[PDB]
């Protein structure tokens, strides 16, 4: 059983390429730290995203820069998890509390365990998964992680719990009617 939103969505896209060019030759490459698992398969299947305000700033802010002489990649990990799970390119300035489009391009799980090696100087040498939100990840360093997660041969990935997300927004939807709904 494969929901019709996947199924939709797989065809449209060329999710995890084969060819990606992870030695790049300009970009800018930042940290994202999600909060729920919810909000990443919202961001996959509505290619958008919202950070905080501090965070919004952040990646407007250079996304304006890049005035597109290369790509800003986004890395998503949600808080605690242990793994990275995707990698998006911010493709929109931020629209105003602030959301911009993003295009999926890696959906994958890679252990927190193949990332640790790779430390950042410009966060007090700290591993690169063990990083806040909007943290911006050197270039040459950035390089190490986008060939490890183009290349790591995943087991799972958030679409395998698709239809779980699925059915949970569709229910928080219609919760949220009827309390509001009493409410009146
Ligand atoms: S607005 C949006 C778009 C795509 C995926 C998730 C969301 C979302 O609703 N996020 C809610 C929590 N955010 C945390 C950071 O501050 C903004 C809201």
């Amino acid at each position: 059983e494969s929901h019709p939103v996947l199924e939709k969505l797989k065809a449209a896209h060329s999710y995890n390429p084969k060819e990606f060019e992870w030695n790049l030759k300009s970009g800018r490459v930042f940290i994202i730290k999600s909060y729920s698992e919810d909000d990443i398969h919202r961001s996959i299947k509505y290619s958008i995203w919202c950070s905080t305000e501090h965070g919004n700033k952040r990646l407007d802010s250079a996304f304006r820069c890049m005035s597109s002489k290369g790509p800003v990649y986004l890395l998503f990990s949600v808080n605690g998890s242990g793994h990275f799970c995707g990698v998006a390119e911010m493709k929109s300035p931020v629209d105003y509390k602030g959301k911009f489009d993003v295009q999926w391009i890696f959906v994958k799980d890679v252990p927190n365990n193949q990332l640790r090696h790779i430390r950042l100087e410009n966060n007090d040498n700290k591993p690169v998964t063990n990083s806040r939100d909007t943290q911006e990840v050197p270039l040459e360093k950035a390089k190490q992680v986008l060939k490890i997660i183009s290349s790591y041969k995943h087991t799972t990935s958030i679409f395998d719990d698709f239809a779980h997300y699925e059915k949970r927004q569709a229910v928080v939807e219609v919760v949220r009617k009827e309390r509001q709904s009493r409410n009146k």
